[PDB]
């Protein structure tokens, strides 16, 4: 994946766990030779997956737990490393934003020309509810989507309940996420 993902992982770990840890994790993963990650440089996917497994071990947290946290972090990280304007243009509400994710990764592709973006399809079951279809060229990153949606909840000041209703490793087409999202009414009543 692009070095931007790998720096984001480095920055997330260096923030919550201090720099000694991150360089322990970097060693377990087998990546000392890489003196640092370049955002715009494509890397073998190995680099990302190996960091996650190294992080899981050194930190004693499951891959799934780290992915869920990363997914939330990425929302923040992207808006602060100079992609705030893409995020902003993609929508002014969760439902709007969800429908333009492919369009967003299309726009990202201009800056990152070897991107292998994910694919999202939105089925609006109401103005409080949606089915999210996630399709990926890769395995094992459905948990990141949990995290992302939690970040997007905060983004739109919306409370988002997410249960994954379909799982690819049970032989389904794509991961499906059933999504319940409510604003001010959660608070006042
Ligand atoms: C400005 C905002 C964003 C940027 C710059 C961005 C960029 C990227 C990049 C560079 C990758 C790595 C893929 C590769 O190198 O081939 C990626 C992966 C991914 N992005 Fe985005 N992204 C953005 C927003 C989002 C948002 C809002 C979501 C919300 C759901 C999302 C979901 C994902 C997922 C799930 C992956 C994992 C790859 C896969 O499924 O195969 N991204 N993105």
């Amino acid at each position: 994946m692009y070095g931007l993902v790998n720096k984001a992982i480095q920055d997330m770990i260096s923030k919550h766990h201090g720099e000694d840890t991150w360089e322990a994790i970097k060693q377990k993963a087998g990546l000392e030779d890489i003196d640092f990650f370049v955002g715009m440089e494509a890397y073998s996917d190995d680099v990302t997956y190996h960091l996650v497994g190294a992080a899981s071990e050194v930190l004693g947290k499951p891959a799934e737990e780290l992915l869920i946290a990363f997914g939330e972090y990425w929302v923040t990280y992207t808006s602060e490393e100079g992609y705030g304007e893409l995020l902003a243009s993609a929508g002014d509400s969760l439902p709007e934003f969800m429908e333009n994710l492919d369009n967003l990764h299309a726009r990202v592709g201009l800056s990152f020309p070897q991107l292998r973006p994910p694919a999202f399809e939105c089925q609006h079951t109401s103005s409080k509810s949606m089915e999210l279809h996630y399709q990926s060229t890769r395995c094992g990153l459905a948990p990141m989507v949990l995290g992302l949606l939690h970040g997007l909840g905060k983004r739109f000041q919306t409370k988002v309940e997410v249960t994954q209703t379909a799982f690819r490793e049970t032989g389904e087409d794509h991961d499906i996420f059933s999504i319940k999202y409510e604003g001010a009414e959660n608070l006042y009543f």
